């Protein structure tokens, strides 16, 4: 027979692996779903091609190190790693993680969500932001695509090859003018997206992204505009007419008040005084899922032994080609 093969890419993960359905594409490489013969589950499998660059290379060695050190309910972990038994012929690493029903984006594409069910996202959302925080770690890419549901509502953070000890329509403010912080204006923007599924912030480009954030916030103030900044940033934020301030209900005059005073405290200009995660979790919109007996946190701060951003590709190659060790068979 031989391995299987998705919309033109070889998917290698055979016997175990089977039955090989597309799910999609995009910078993290091509996600199938595929028949596992040992659990007697479909699962995800997420094939990834980094070692022709640095900066992949790190992302990959990042994602598997803080994924197989996780271990929560709202986190996508890793169940196996798929590579070939020698460092020469690897080419490709195959991830095998949990199959979920659909993630936000695609279920915003199609569905209108009660206040209960955004109330419930939102929740699940910040009870996995509080563990990766808890662990010093800032995700930097959360966005609808990167929250995965299953058929009874259980959302899973995944996507962590941006993450680092602490699209461009959920990048907060700070990010484009130069935290922890970066995660909460994210997670501002998605919940503007569940209230009215459409993307509160939906620039162009970079100058487009400005324009639509002042566009709803209104011109920064002195105090928003006295921190480090770009220069050409700070000059074209200047040469702005004044932008007036809309407020949150008439932006969305349908949505529960309580919902829109989080939303004004998580999509906050500066960084400074954005609602953390622990705030944001004991909000008042949140009252009927707020669990602090069942939340929760990291056992210690995540640390990476080495300096990975100053590695040479064919060391982080060895280093991957070691992560990944622990699962071959057999070892
Ligand atoms: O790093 C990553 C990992 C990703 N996935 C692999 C894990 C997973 N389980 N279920 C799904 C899924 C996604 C969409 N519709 C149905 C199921 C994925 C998507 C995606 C982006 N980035």
């Amino acid at each position: 027979a031989g391995p299987e093969m998705v919309r033109g890419q070889v998917f290698d993960v055979g016997p175990r692996y089977t039955n090989l359905s597309y799910i999609g594409e995009g910078a993290y490489g091509m996600v199938c779903s595929a028949y596992d013969n040992v659990n007697k589950v479909r699962v995800a499998i997420k094939k990834i091609s980094p070692f022709e660059h640095q900066t992949y290379c790190q992302r990959t060695l990042r994602e598997i190190k803080i994924l197989l050190r996780f271990r929560h309910e709202n986190i996508i972990g890793i169940n196996d790693i798929i590579r070939a038994p020698t460092i020469e012929q690897m080419k490709d690493v195959y991830i095998v993680q949990d199959l979920m029903e659909t993630d936000l984006y695609k279920l915003l594409k199609t569905q209108h969500l009660s206040n209960d069910h955004i109330c419930y996202f939102l929740y699940q959302i910040l009870r996995g932001l509080k563990y990766i925080h808890s662990a010093n770690v800032l995700h930097r890419d959360l966005k609808p695509s990167n929250l995965l549901l299953n058929t009874t509502c259980d959302l899973k953070i995944c996507d962590f090859g941006l993450a680092r000890v602490a699209t461009r329509w959920y990048r907060a403010p700070e990010i484009m003018l130069n935290t922890k912080s970066i995660d909460i204006w994210s997670v501002g923007c998605i919940l503007a997206e569940m209230l009215s599924n459409r993307p509160i912030f939906p620039g162009k480009h970079y100058l487009d992204q400005l324009n639509h954030i002042l566009g709803i916030l209104g011109s920064p103030s002195q105090e928003d505009l006295n921190c480090i900044i770009n220069l050409k940033a700070r000059n074209y934020l200047l040469s702005l007419p004044h932008k007036n301030k809309v407020p949150w209900n008439r932006l969305f005059p349908n949505a529960d008040s309580k919902a829109l005073d989080l939303l004004d405290k998580m999509l906050t200009f500066n960084p400074h005084k954005r609602i953390e995660v622990e705030q944001a979790l004991a909000h008042p919109y949140l009252e009927q899922y707020y669990d602090p007996s069942d939340e929760p946190i990291a056992e210690a701060p995540f640390k990476f032994d080495m300096e990975l951003d100053d590695l040479p590709k064919e060391k982080l190659k060895e280093l991957i080609f070691e992560e990944t060790a622990r699962f071959q068979p057999g070892y």
